């Protein structure tokens, strides 16, 4: 009521930017915490204020940061307000311009909604899409992407070219790794292309990391390329030994191949499960297990510190590294076990060695508990939100790798006419609604024909 | 003939599908082998090749005509040793017929770790859907 | 999680008991505040936010909402 009173006065200045430069709309976007908290009233005030001023000025302006209110809601973790903005259908014939969501035709429950892509597509300097995707500050990007226009843009771009580009890069990397394997196993015409590709990806990864738990793979590729260039430079020198590092990069290369399983749906979910959760858990598991290994191997080597007496087979665990290897054998089940000689207390030796096994077993059971507990519900949704998010990030990466003229050629979206003699980009999406029935007063085209 | 025998005794499982308990049993077999196991097998074959090439490369050091000295000599031999290891039958030991025991051991340990983690993720992906969808779908 | 929080509180109290009087006096959490009728007592501050329950705030110690 007070807002109505204020807007009715002619002395009022709706367009007044504060010291920070923000309009009313930027401010409201700075406040939309979530639905469970507010009960979604700020959206109502946004709508009312727009309807009080039939113009584009408020949404067009920028703050001192240089961002529209839309770009601002994308910058923050603000979804409901964005869902509203990107989907506005105003029945008022006079204020039809302000709407972004348009119904081209509604013969019945089937109808083609015509969304708008003025500052949403990647054509602008900073699109809503790049803003949503290239910020890890929010931790809500999945709820941001599931919206109609952005979701459809991403999947249509994947349908057009990005699938081809990803398969292309995967084929190149597959060829590269096959060449590396052939070179290493049997150790010139192929090695040249290998080295050139290595230097290319080295420069790429270096630049990307200079620009920089998602970017780990960049460091992985960088390490692989560094190892490859190092081994190839050392090869020129008369050093047979240096070549030993080659297989290391090869092994690392195969880890990089895991990255490309991120593409397929099932394989992608499986790969994210490989990457994140298992890292988080098994890294701590491995750290504690290694400290156990050291703490027990030192003791065992100390007990068996007794002299061998011209018998090395009697000196099992004799070397500390040898003792660690023997416990590795034991936990896996490789090492022939027996009551060790050269121990003043063989019974206590065996007791400690069995306590090792019991501790390792209960430790395995602990990690199993942690994994099965996390795997219930958090893993599914988290892995989906990570997978689709990384896919969209890489889609935009491929799109940025391109030049201007090709992008122009593609031209996602169709130019279309909106009332009041306007022409703008739009996106057509066919959708059905059985629950709601109504006379479609707001329709762009009388004839529901597709063409 | 013998192959058929094997396949034949894999086919009796079919008739187990009659019983309700054995019915859900066989259907769980089918669903798991279709969904989770193929991923494990494929990517594990990938790792087998990626690591066995390197193992054979290091084992390229000639044993002077002694297959026992330079274990992991043949590529298929190294893969068989890796299989025994993942089952635990092998008799591992630092091979004097090698230029680098340190790198050999580190790579073998990383292989074992990766295999264990991959098996573990197979188990996790199983448990994830285990509770809700399995019973009803079966 | 319950046992974790519980044992962490136990440890915190143990370490607090390990300290001397003067360091404890230094790390005293809370602040003196005037409540009512020449009453000065210790208090703990928590800034809270509520978007649901709307009401004209009648009862308040300080007229100016400034932190200091």
């Amino acid at each position: 009521e007070i807002v109505q009173l204020l807007m009715e006065h002619e002395q009022t200045d709706i367009t007044s930017r504060d010291s920070r430069g923000n309009n009313i709309l930027h401010a409201l976007v700075t406040v939309a915490e979530d639905f469970k908290t507010q009960n979604d009233f700020v959206k109502r005030m946004y709508d009312m204020i727009l309807l009080r001023s039939g113009n584009w000025e408020l949404e067009t302006t920028r703050n001192n940061d240089g961002l529209t209110p839309l770009q601002l809601a994308a910058k923050m973790g603000k979804a409901e307000i964005l869902k509203y903005i990107l989907s506005r259908e105003i029945k008022e014939k006079r204020l039809r311009s302000l709407s972004r969501k348009f119904t081209d035709w509604a013969y019945g429950p089937v109808s083609s909604s015509l969304y708008d892509l003025t500052n949403v597509d990647t054509t602008t300097d900073n699109s809503v899409l790049e803003i949503t995707v290239y910020n890890t500050n929010i931790d809500n990007r999945h709820e941001m992407l599931t919206l109609e226009p952005l979701h459809t843009l991403l999947h249509m771009k994947w349908k057009k070219f990005a699938k081809h580009m990803f398969f292309l890069s995967f084929c190149f990397y597959f060829f590269y790794n096959i060449t590396l394997t052939l070179v290493s196993y049997y150790r010139l015409l192929g090695r040249m292309f290998v080295l050139i590709w290595a230097m290319c990806i080295s420069v790429k990864e270096g630049i990307a990391i200079f620009l920089l738990s998602d970017a780990w793979f960049h460091f992985v590729f960088f390490i692989q390329a560094v190892l490859v260039i190092l081994s190839v430079f050392l090869y020129l020198f008369a050093y047979k030994e240096y070549l030993a590092c080659l297989v290391l990069a090869m092994a690392l290369g195969w880890a990089n191949m895991l990255y490309y399983t991120r593409g397929f749906q099932s394989m992608g979910m499986y790969s994210v499960m490989i990457q994140k959760v298992i890292l988080h858990d098994v890294l701590k598991f491995l750290f504690v297990y290694i400290v156990f290994l050291l703490g027990f191997g030192v003791a065992l080597a100390s007990l068996i510190e007794k002299c061998p007496k011209d018998n090395k087979d009697c000196s099992s665990y004799g070397s500390f590294s040898d003792a660690v290897l023997e416990l590795f054998k034991l936990t896996i089940g490789l090492g022939d076990l027996n009551i060790q000689q050269n121990s003043k207390y063989p019974i206590l030796f065996l007791f400690l060695l069995i306590t090792y096994v019991i501790l390792t077993f209960v430790l395995l059971l602990n990690m199993l508990i942690a994994l099965m507990g996390e795997t219930v519900e958090n893993v599914s949704k988290e892995s989906e939100r990570i997978w689709r998010l990384q896919r969209a990030r890489t889609i935009l990466e491929f799109e940025k790798m391109l030049p201007e003229w090709l992008r122009s050629r593609f031209r996602m979206g169709e130019l279309c006419k909106v009332a009041e003699d306007d022409f703008r980009l739009c996106l057509r999406i066919n959708e059905v609604k059985w629950t709601e029935w109504k006379t479609h007063v707001s329709f762009l085209n009388e004839d529901p024909g597709p063409v």
